[PDB]
């Protein structure tokens, strides 16, 4: 049958301190879950993610089909065609189980010169209403920037590991302008839960999403204690166990891209599980303009023949790639 992956806990706390022998060290632990499975769990990470979970439940278990309707995506309304990220993502009783909500950086306003200039990726989030929904909004933005700060921290861990100054990533990481989006996103119990929400794989295995690689430069995770991941190896799928305590890290394409691969962005998919359950990604995106010049780890003078990659082009094409591979969500 089917093995389970090693994903190691990785106590990251000192990623936030001073001690740099003591950064080394977590950097060391974050290349080697790196160059193996891909993936490992963040552990002391100092996020309230049982509030961030009890918040996100209240959220999906009141909002109604109205609501739903007049926040949702273009995928589920012509009437907002502005909405190709933010916006509610609406299940189809029958077909579609999964629903989701998702939100962008909270400082993309009308004001916001991305937002005048109209360009790719940017949108002002929406948002129910505030006394239907009594608190939402302040927790999840607060959420944005509570994530935020644990993913440049593991930014900072990244580049350690790969032989670079701390703020190699995490420089054009910033509040002003990242693309990074947040994704609250329920996984329903249904009985009968319907055949055609549930996709065949190749090998057999019964899925709710297919195999993919997160268009990320990194994947910041939370979700219930429902295991359902898996990653692909050479010798298969394995198991991802769960974790409602950790928040489950990966790297995106956009690192397998600057580092020529040597980082690899691993490809996993989620098996179908009868059961009711939350996963809340956060997607550590960099801003539109954003380079970063590809290295190579593994020759002596770290030279690579890679393009430079501009994020919000990679973030353009990659979105809808992955759309039309694994079908809108
Ligand atoms: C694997 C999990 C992260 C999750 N899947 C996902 O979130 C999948 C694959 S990583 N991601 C997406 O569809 C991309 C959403 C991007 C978001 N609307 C945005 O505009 O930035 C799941 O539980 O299905
Ligand atoms: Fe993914």
């Amino acid at each position: 049958s089917v093995s389970k992956a090693n994903v190691p806990k990785i106590d990251v706390s000192p990623l936030f301190g001073d001690d740099q022998a003591a950064k080394m060290r977590v950097a060391q632990q974050i290349d080697a879950a790196s160059r193996d499975t891909g993936f490992f769990y963040a552990v002391n990470h100092g996020i309230n993610v049982q509030r961030l979970s009890q918040k996100t439940k209240e959220f999906h278990m009141s909002i109604t089909p109205e609501e739903k309707w007049d926040l949702a995506i273009r995928a589920y309304n012509k009437e907002h065609q502005d909405q190709v990220r933010a916006g509610y993502y609406l299940s189809i009783p029958g077909k579609k189980a999964v629903e989701s909500f998702c939100y962008l950086n909270p400082n993309f306003t009308p004001d916001h010169p991305r937002i005048q200039a109209k360009t790719p990726t940017h949108e002002v989030n929406v948002w129910p209403d505030e006394t239907k929904h009594p608190g939402f909004q302040d927790f999840a933005e607060q959420y944005y920037w509570d994530v935020f700060g644990l993913s440049s921290a593991l930014l900072k861990g990244y580049a350690l590991a790969l032989g670079k100054e701390e703020n190699f990533f995490a420089r054009h990481f910033k509040p002003d302008d990242t693309l990074a989006s947040v994704v609250l996103i329920r996984y329903p119990y249904l009985d009968p839960y319907p055949e055609a929400a549930i996709k065949t794989a190749a090998d057999g295995t019964k899925l709710s999403f297919e195999w993919h690689e997160d268009v990320s430069l990194i994947t910041v995770l939370y979700q219930s204690n429902v295991q359902n991941l898996q990653v692909e190896t050479a010798a298969g799928y394995q198991d991802i166990e769960a974790d409602d305590t950790g928040y489950l890290i990966n790297c995106g394409s956009y690192m397998a891209h600057l580092t020529n691969n040597y980082y690899k962005a691993p490809i996993h998919r989620v098996k179908w599980v009868n059961a009711e359950r939350q996963s809340l990604p956060f997607f550590v995106n960099l801003g539109y303009d954003s380079v970063i010049d590809p290295f190579d780890p593994r020759e002596p003078n770290g030279k690579s023949d890679r393009e430079p990659l501009s994020y919000g082009d990679y973030l353009q094409n990659g979105l809808v790639s992955l759309i039309n591979k694994n079908g809108q969500t």
